[PDB]
DNA sequence: GACCCTCCCCTTAGGGGAGGGTC
DNA sequence: GACCCTCCCCTTAGGGGAGGGTC
């Protein structure tokens, strides 16, 4: 009233950067009241000072600028529908958010179950729960020939859903005496689903199915080409042995153990099998 | 396995832009298996497809790319630790929103207290919730000399607890037979809270206090300097034509009508005062 | 001494464009 | 024809800096 406020007076009581102030100048949203054509120092009026609450509150509630200016405008009849607006945004930037602490929590609840194992090379008895997953017809993929290119389709309909990918890729074949690894070639190929958002168009050639809770036969190792194979035969025997007896197939999960492009790869296979 | 894939044929499988893919390789957070030296082409491994799983995921949930970087490299061990990382940054951006879906809410349901409103320039009298308020000694303004500026210590500490600022400048007096304006001077000055987190270190010069529930004569006009008086008067009469009695000081409140720095400045006032 | 000015280079994570050179 | 390349200008909302000119 009756002296203008210098941009660091303004700054300082309306709690906003100087350098803030210039750019709202810039962009014509909060212009001062007059520039002195001497010495291009700008100073405001008492009476503007309110229209910064809005600035302020828009803000804080992150709009963007361009979208003050057209805010600043409306009156009351309309404000109240553009916070409506900014309501529902907010409302869905936090069920999005809520989905992820979801997410998170079971993917971790899985890589505990990776690191605490009983032990590796040997063939652990235990009880699962289900698990649920994408399948595919193998059409005639191997562990010889495979290929996690051969997974793609898939993860699109996954990270379509739960935005994350598997971090497991997996298999099935049919248990069998198998006396070579040549012999053997996978039924229908899978990976791991972790939400229930519905996969938004799903083809007929996907299959949501489950590994069903029950006892697995399930022996877990680092890959090597090698112990693949001898590791499979350690199963076998155990089964054969202990005369068991199979209601699935062999179920085989691939994970990585580091993502780091530098280190040398290394897998973590576990392969299961239920049994009454 | 024995070729290398183009960087469309990866896009596409993998479902990541090409520019990405080039950005990802610039950033050397994720390079091609081999650049042919001759046409600069980008050439992948199937191998190392596995990389993007990570970097897919660890984008879906927004880390920074400078911070997938230091990610990739840590094993599972800590691995887990960095989730748990993201998982309680997650729940705070979440804490946030929560705060912030409240805030509007409830700022809405005073702006349709504005909107839908009996009449102006008549006296209603009605039944009122509670409002919670940061006061001050008003050291001796009154409507002739009270300046927005007059406001900012209060405001700032409402906009550090609500973020959000208040939409409307209070004052009180005591109710006397005024005759004229210049008689007039404010008692203690107010602005409306909307949050109960803490104000963070609350100086003993604020106040945190209430308009209490209860009985309002009070009148509401849009502002002008010579209407202001008059409409008190109205109020005045009203009590002492009623033979009413008043238990309070009477609250002045000015509210902003649009913020537009382009028309001219209107603003709203209400006027209330207790009485059994 | 304290305050304000106007350039000017910078920070994310790429998208959209030329304009060649190869599939 | 289809695919890939390397610049190059752009998008938020300012912060941090010169390097003068005034308080
Ligand atoms: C990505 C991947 C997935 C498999 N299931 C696999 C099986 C045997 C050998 C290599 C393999 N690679
Ligand atoms: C910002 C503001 C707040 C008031 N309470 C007021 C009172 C009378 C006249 C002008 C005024 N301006």
């Amino acid at each position: 009233k009756e002296s203008y406020y210098s941009i660091g007076e303004v700054s300082k009581l309306a709690n906003v950067s100087i350098k803030a102030l210039r750019y709202y100048d810039k962009i014509d949203l909060f212009k001062p009241a007059y520039v002195d054509p001497d010495t291009s120092y700008r100073y405001y009026t008492d009476s503007q000072l309110i229209h910064l609450d809005l600035i302020k509150s828009l803000k804080y509630i992150g709009t963007p600028l361009e979208e003050m200016k057209k805010a600043q405008d409306l009156e009351m009849e309309e404000l109240f529908a553009f916070y409506t607006e900014q309501e529902r945004q907010i409302r869905e930037k936090l069920d999005f958010l809520s989905a992820l602490e979801q997410t998170i929590s079971l993917v971790k609840k899985r890589m505990k179950r990776q690191m605490e194992y009983p032990a590796l090379g040997e063939v652990f008895v235990l009880d699962e729960e289900e698990i649920r997953i994408i399948q595919t017809e193998a059409e005639g993929l191997g562990p010889e020939n495979v290929l996690n290119a051969s997974y793609s389709k898939l993860k699109k309909f996954i990270e379509s859903a739960d935005g994350f990918t598997n971090n497991s890729y997996g298999a099935t074949f049919s248990f069998q005496p198998y006396t070579s690894i040549d012999e053997m070639t996978y039924r229908h190929i899978f990976t791991p689903v972790l939400t229930n958002k519905q996969i938004s168009s799903i083809t007929p050639d996907m299959e949501i199915t489950t590994i069903p809770k029950g006892r697995y036969a399930c022996i877990a190792y680092n890959f090597s080409p090698e112990h693949y194979f001898l590791n499979l035969q350690k199963l076998i025997k155990y089964i054969a042995d202990r005369q068991l007896t199979v209601v699935s197939d062999v179920y085989e999960l691939i994970i990585p153990i580091h993502y780091s492009p530098k280190k040398q790869e290394e897998y973590r296979v576990e392969m299961k099998i239920r049994i009454l």
